[PDB]
């Protein structure tokens, strides 16, 4: 009644795991910048939906906008960033962030490592962040552990 999650940021790699089965990896060196998401239905923990939404650069924060809010509430909904997410993270997607419930999310600054674990209209399953602490380095990486409540019947 319960899946084992693991989220994974960090500046060159993410990944998701699923009890225990990697669903999402990245560690190639010159693709797959900004936040992934992943969207696993509730009762299974099937995956129903993987994107990569590039927010270090103009316009992908508009498609994530649009991608999340057609997403079902009540899903499974999990972010993680590689390498930097927040230049073009503005306002719009920040406010739906944390309409999510996410604390990091709508405070994600320049290289920021984060991890999200949420069911899509409430509330928070998990959480982690790290702070970049310089415009020349990267947050720590984050591995957010997190037990997601599966629905039945
Ligand atoms: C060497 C390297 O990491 N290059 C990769 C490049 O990385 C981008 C990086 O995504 C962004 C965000 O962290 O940062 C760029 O670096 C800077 C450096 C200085 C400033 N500044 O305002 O003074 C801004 C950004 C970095 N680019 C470089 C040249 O270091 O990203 C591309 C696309 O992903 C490749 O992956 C490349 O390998």
């Amino acid at each position: 009644r319960v899946l084992d999650v693991e989220v994974y940021s960090s500046r060159s790699k993410v990944y998701v795991a699923v009890d225990g089965t990697t669903v999402l990896e990245d560690e190639a060196r010159e693709q797959g910048r900004g936040i992934h998401v992943i969207v696993l239905n509730q009762a299974t923990g099937h995956v129903m939906a993987k994107r990569v939404f590039d927010t270090y650069s103009p316009h992908e924060d508009e498609a994530m906008v649009l991608f999340l809010n057609m997403v079902a509430p009540g899903r499974v909904l999990i972010c993680t960033v590689k390498d930097e997410g927040s230049f073009h993270l503005k306002d719009t997607a920040k406010a739906l962030l944390r309409s999510l419930g996410s604390q990091a999310g709508p405070a994600l600054g320049w290289r920021d490592t984060w991890a999200f674990v949420g069911r899509k209209g409430g509330p928070v399953f998990g959480e982690k962040h790290s702070k970049s602490p310089a415009l020349s380095s990267w947050g720590d990486p984050v591995l957010l552990k997190t037990d997601v409540p599966l629905s039945s019947a």
